[PDB]
């Protein structure tokens, strides 16, 4: 891996291979060396660019565990986010059993958080601004030993007056000499001042959007149908079209699991991957699809792309999702096939925006006296 040029603890580099990371992203090359040396950093980059990994590895790397002491403080604006970063820490500390983690957010009893803090104080704390605040004031949470204060999606978090006020108070109960890092999708609607408050001459860093996905060199067609007609059409298209591997996109986690099932009952080498499945599992099944073990993939979400045909079993939420689902442009340079299903005017509207945004055309799927293989 290219993470070696980062010289991380071996126990850490191991977790990096199990997570399927082969190479670091631009923001990882851009923000990781400074994060590890203990500098205050302001790493800004468009979503999905690879930011969380940066503070997770960097802290796991500097972290020097002390029983009964919390050394890392991570905050998120939504509990859905904290929960995931908590899992992120878990996945990278896999070979560091001595390192402990815990998340605290509202929606749960504050008495359970205190139970964790008393029975098995963690070294890393993740959570929302208000609950943390409560624990710190309860006195259950002692923040006088924090050495790493990280704010994720600071824009969003700080663009909320009440929460912004909690982040500042928390910040004040923490030591003065410490590493502070912020990560944001935007440069924010004038959030730099609040930022010049937490960081002593921090390093501003900006990584431009990497790889503008394009709909060029892609054959795109639609197939008008009823929802009760889709399965037969899908299956008939799997007997006619030629491929090596295919991805299919379904809305709900349920539809996703019921389709791959049905595909298996008809002897199609299909495996599924939905939004509910935990990461460690998504990579297990993604491996059987990259390994070419299986031929069809039924995803709810979504490198090399040995896939020749991409399906939108049911229309994608909007123009962008379509572009981020279909557009073949990960690594190897080639073409592709995109067939989309439509069952109402809602789907129609979405496909029409696709034709307008990207000035492209999408005709009905054909097959006259020929086929379509070129
Ligand atoms: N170097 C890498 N190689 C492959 N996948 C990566 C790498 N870094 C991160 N990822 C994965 O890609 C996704 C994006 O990272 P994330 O930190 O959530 O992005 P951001 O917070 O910048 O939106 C995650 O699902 C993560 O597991
Ligand atoms: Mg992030």
């Amino acid at each position: 891996s290219g993470f070696r040029d980062f010289l991380l603890k071996p126990e850490l580099l191991r977790a990096i291979v199990d997570c399927g990371f082969e190479h670091p992203s631009e923001v990882q090359h851009e923000c990781i060396p400074q994060a590890i040396l203990g500098m205050d950093v302001l790493c800004q980059a468009k979503s999905g660019m690879g930011k969380t990994a940066v503070f997770v590895l960097a802290t796991l790397q500097q972290l020097e565990p002390v029983t009964g002491q919390v050394s890392v403080l991570v905050m998120c604006h939504t509990r859905e986010l904290a929960f995931q970063i908590s899992k992120e820490y878990e996945r990278f500390s896999k070979y560091m059993p001595n390192v402990k983690v815990a998340v605290f957010f509202g929606g749960l009893s504050i008495k359970k958080d205190e139970e964790v803090l008393k029975k098995n104080c963690p070294h890393i704390v993740v959570g929302t601004p208000g609950r943390i605040l409560a624990l710190a004031r309860n006195k259950s949470l002692n923040l006088k030993h924090i050495k790493h204060f990280i704010l994720d999606e600071c824009d969003k978090m700080l663009e909320q007056l009440d929460m912004r006020r909690d982040v500042q108070e928390i910040f004040r109960m923490t030591p003065h000499e410490k590493q502070v890092m912020m990560f944001s999708a935007t440069l924010s609607k004038e959030i730099r001042p609040v930022c010049r408050k937490f960081m002593q001459d921090p390093m501003e860093i900006f990584v431009d959007d990497e790889t503008k996905l394009t709909l060029h060199g892609l054959q795109q067609y639609y197939v008008k149908l009823k929802d009760n007609e889709k399965n037969r059409k899908l299956f008939d298209l799997l007997d006619v079209l030629e491929f090596n591997q295919v991805v299919i996109f379904v809305k709900s986690v349920q539809r996703c699991i019921a389709l791959a099932q049905l595909l298996v009952e008809q002897n199609f080498p299909a495996i599924a991957i939905h939004r509910g499945m935990p990461q460690e599992e998504r990579l297990s099944r993604y491996q059987q699809f990259k390994d070419f073990q299986r031929r069809i993939l039924v995803a709810t979400n979504l490198d090399i792309e040995r896939v020749n045909i991409a399906f939108n079993y049911d229309m994608p939420e909007d123009s962008d999702t379509y572009l981020h689902r279909v557009a073949r442009a990960g690594r190897f340079g080639t073409k592709g096939l995109a067939i989309t299903f439509v069952s109402d005017e809602n789907d129609a509207k979405i496909l029409n925006d696709v034709q307008d945004r990207f000035e492209v055309n999408i005709s009905e799927l054909p097959d006259e006296i020929d086929i379509s293989s070129y």
